[PDB]
DNA sequence: CATAGGAAAACTGAAAGGGAGAAGTGAAAGTG
DNA sequence: CACTTTCACTTCTCCCTTTCAGTTTTCCTATG
């Protein structure tokens, strides 16, 4: 099926509902509120998939493609950033993400 | 009863004023505006009206088609010896519209 | 009716009037573009000089009547540009420190 | 907001920072007073930007320097030309524009 | 212990930059 | 006539990405 690029809110919520990726989760019974792992590339203990998110974004895009491009965690990681800046609809709720266990931010719907 | 002429009709769309948005835009009433938002907007007229006076759009029938009721409308105005296009205002993104005169 | 870009742009090649908008070959056939990032702390009005000569010459921007948009400009002169049988960009520029510029070529 | 480079030439020429000054003729050479703080042109900066409102904030002069010293750092034309910051007297840091 | 200092590189918000491609246009052929 | 469609273009909206110009974090060693 000669899919349209995914846009990304639509996307993510697929992402939250079906719960396949480690600590990106909805955080509330009327799945309103969501979590994102957001740990610092610099830190000692990062690898790949750390940062899954990110990764699985550019790569729902086609910006990149495992192998074919050279793995640039912090252009993933700002693409994603960046891209949920834009929109209404959604907030950044909570940045939990220089906390040294378990680093992650907040975001939550808003309607309209 | 047969084809109604686009300035006649015209006109009397303006008078009856049931279309949101096309209106006499001054006091003489020789200067009109129509609304003129781009198709591509997801927030997306007498074009339409046009299309149903004519009987080139029977809600049913056929496939709504705006970026057809537009040209239509917009050509055949064009060729209007008696009315110009006084202000092009359809890229704003409050009320994007145009402005046109009756002029001789 | 709005001018064609390429012929407007020979044209703009031989008068020669304005800065770093150039002919770079005898045969004129290639050509420079200045182009500066509209975000960098030096940018201005002739910065962005064919791009709003060209909103000019289609009537989009009568200045005075309308508020300089430059981004708009560029974009709308890149969009013209941008899937043109003729012409391909020969070298993307834009990013150098010192003068940035793109090169096209007619083809 | 203000950009680093006009704006330190613009602190230089004005000259009314302590050891902070053209150290040349050419004014293309310059001091910055490097003490080890362990018990301002930094603070000017954090202020300059909107980083640091004395009254809001918590006072971080370890972090205004760092701030600094990074911006520096990035700029293309400027290179650090003198490292007297372990100067036990006048610990201070020499630059040049270039 | 404690904190301050460094360079390198990751990070950030705001705004510019980009591309795809649907829809926009006037002039003039076309339609009955 | 009296519009409607075709042709040969340009440009706009959607919907993100990338640059700019610093700013922070990391992971350390030095200093107090």
């Amino acid at each position: 099926m000669g899919t349209p690029k995914p846009r990304i809110l639509p996307w993510l919520v697929s992402q939250l509902d079906l719960g396949q990726l480690e600590g990106v989760a909805w955080v509330n019974k009327s799945r309103t509120r969501f979590r994102i792992p957001w740990k610092h590339g610099l830190r000692q203990d990062a690898q790949q998939e750390d940062f899954g998110i990110f990764q699985a974004w550019a790569e729902a895009t086609g910006a990149y493609v495992p192998g074919r491009d050279k793995p640039d965690l912090p252009t993933w990681k700002r693409n994603f950033r960046s891209a949920l800046n834009r929109k209404e609809g959604l907030r950044l709720a909570e940045d939990r993400s220089k906390d040294p266990h378990d680093p992650h931010k907040i975001y939550e719907f808003v309607n309209s």
